[PDB]
């Protein structure tokens, strides 16, 4: 059965402007009867890469129709070049994420159990999805970083079209040891006893992240955290991502 | 205040066909805080005249910036060239507007009391307008036709563009005692003691309905129900119904 | 390869009313140099099946994807349950593919020549793409029919969701030999030596349609009209239509 | 009469990542005609005020019905909160208007010649609307401030919500004397000679910026540049942005 496409365009609050947004919002009996109850469905925050918006992963996957699939929710903002952080000279884009979170939760028929949220994303996404799940594992129960970095010092000197890196960091020297930095988030997160939501970590065999990727897990593995790792062939591309949200969808929804 | 301009497209099982519809949706600061009970907003549904679909209002009128102002939720779907009629030879989309009040208050914070439901609309939605609280007065409080067609027989016969009579009506020679007849609706919501909202009639002094509406007036007072009827300069445009428009939802809003 | 994708709605004159449709249009160069002149882009029309409309194929699709990477423009318009037909009762939506078509080629840089130009579309979309092929042969140089109904008989008394067959066809008792037939155009496109477009023809193996596609080929081949058929593993859907199309899209673009 | 309401995501090379743009465009029966040359429309640039994006026009005022009247076409892209500015630390957003522009003179019917391009817009809009017109003088050859900011000091030193200073003007204490300060570029364009676009500025007189308008139109009369000054009541919202929109549009398209 088919869904509801839902383009909403709000001012923001948190980042003190308009801003669209994009909703999958599959359809259950209830919604169409006036006497019941909404049963609130799964809701996934899906977040995108570096040059991409909130349009990018309709345009360029099969996601609603993977969602319609499995009755999951899928929230799609938009954050630009602000790799998800509150931005030193920019907008606060951290907080944003969070205040879109609560807004569709507030309006939408969304389940709020942390067991029934879950965040995923990929390259800028994967990282933001990565940051997000070591500092509010208390709202997603499984996170899906894409052909993520997670070593954030290969991000902030990438030289990617129209890019700022002082915008995010300021004049900082190195990302390392900061919030900025999955590692530390990781050893904060570890430290502090938070719970962390289960990974399902994916990325192409031929992307350049891909050793980033393996480092990343290793370091899991040393400090005893979970995860599920899956490659295969694939590259940077949405061709990739189409296939693997495809695969996080299944993933996610079944436990 | 702002709020959410939102396009939602779903596939609709009365009407069998993915279909496009807007919704004005005002800022409320409990939809912003996780821990509030969201607040049920007034709505307003909002039927196009023909030739104009889901998306006139908004650009042709400053309609979001007057719902706003009031936190009036507005719901604008489109019916196409049906009359808002389950239609002989097309879609049951009388039934449609029926579903899409039903979906809208369960997916959004609406209110579902009566008194918080208002319905309104131009021409060919004027007669929508007044099909719909004749003959579901249970489902709104109060209802504005804007220069409507209350004498269905001319709309009926009217030549426009690719615009099919027989789509609606059928074999019908005429359409009075029918339920595509105001009139008969009107006696038979007067004969069955049924709720008739309170009624806000308006139409331009220069439109070539205004005839009709004097008509129809004339009748509601020989039969003593209640309305208020509100002329003035104007023609048959969108100039006069952004003028019209704000002042009914001024209306709405205020006991 | 990027591109931009764009919703339209305007006014139509053929339909009388507003109406969406929706545009991909893969980047060029040329359209960010202003010295240059703009080269004009090979062009999709692209007809969906019942029940879908302009915004379904990007949903459950990653048709901006596949013509981004061939450097392909993409027309989807919308047609509601017209069967592409000028309905009995109901809208002129023949005429209307070809007003789009005129539009489209108008207003954006689009080639007008015939090479440049092709049609396609599943289900009722397919009936459409063969209708078109079969009476405005001189406007596509290939026509890719997906799942298509080729015994129009069939459509006419599907007993589908709100769908009309009198709409379409008004009383008559079967189309076998009226416009609305398949095989009665291609006899006449045959006898008046019209241009037949190349034929791509695609439909599954598990679908339903399928003996009605090989039925159609079997007569293409025995009055001797060339056609290319590719079957295989797949139903009536549209993961099977993602892959058909992106199959499609390159068949159309080289030679 | 009517017109195309046109929603566009473009990945820009210029800021490195897809953005919306909304383009009205009326309509001209060469469009539908596939015999007859396109007659290209005059066009406007129009800019939005700091918060609003490209959607804000359509919906807070009636400017497609306006922007119709006249045949005019509207081109109304999204600079976030980057006051038009190449940022020290974020897009390349004064680059960034320069590619509309030349994009939608490539792919869409709009006039190319000075006499048919106007530029216009409202706040931090009228402040970009007269930093473009004191250096693209050849590209406009009308250029309307609303409500615009002329000393923008104070611009830059408003805190308003999640507005960064820095991010625009970098480390800077002061933008006077700088391509950030329109009183340095009017020096400019009057020390080298350049075409300055035909001014016409409105502002209400209940705005806070009526006096830094009063200032600015003071020091054009002073360097003997003309212009057209429009005040009246009004105060610093949509409602004034409406009424003043739709005669500078007369304004623009009557020579
Ligand atoms: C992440 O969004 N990435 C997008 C394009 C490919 C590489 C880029 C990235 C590379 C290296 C380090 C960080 C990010
Ligand atoms: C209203 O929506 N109708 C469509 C075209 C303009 C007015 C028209 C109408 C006129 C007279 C009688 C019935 C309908
Ligand atoms: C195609 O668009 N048609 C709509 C629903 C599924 C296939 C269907 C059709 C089936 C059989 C005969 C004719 C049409
Ligand atoms: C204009 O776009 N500016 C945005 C917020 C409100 C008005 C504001 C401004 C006011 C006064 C001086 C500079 C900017």
């Amino acid at each position: 059965g088919p869904g509801a496409y839902i383009s909403l365009n709000y001012h923001s609050p948190t980042i003190g402007m308009h801003q669209n947004l994009t909703v999958i919002l599959p359809e259950d009996q209830s919604f169409f009867n006036s006497d019941t109850t909404v049963k609130p469905l799964k809701t996934l925050m899906l977040l995108h890469g570096l040059s991409s918006d909130e349009t990018t992963y309709m345009r360029y996957t099969s996601i609603e129709r993977y969602a319609n699939e499995h009755k999951l929710a899928v929230i799609m903002p938009n954050v630009d070049h602000s790799a998800y952080a509150n931005m030193a000279y920019g907008h606060s884009y951290y907080d944003y994420i969070l205040e879109v979170y609560d807004y569709v939760h507030q309006i939408f028929p969304l389940s709020k159990k942390r067991d029934d949220n879950f965040i995923a994303g990929h390259s800028m996404g994967g990282y933001g999805t990565i940051k997000f799940a070591l500092t509010q594992g208390d709202k997603f129960a499984k996170a899906v970083p894409l052909s993520a970095v997670f070593e954030a010092q290969n991000l902030m000197d990438l030289e990617w079209n129209d890019f700022s890196k002082e915008a995010i960091i300021g004049n900082l020297s190195s990302v390392k040891g900061t919030e900025h930095d999955p590692y530390y988030l990781l050893d904060k997160a570890v430290a502090e006893d938070k719970q962390i939501p289960k990974l399902l970590i994916m990325c192409g065999k031929q992307d350049f992240l891909y050793q980033d990727n393996l480092d990343f897990i290793d370091y899991l593995s040393r400090i005893n955290v979970p995860y599920q790792f899956e490659d295969g062939p694939g590259d940077h591309d949405y061709a990739y991502w189409d296939q693997a949200i495809k695969r996080a969808i299944t993933w996610m929804v079944n436990d």
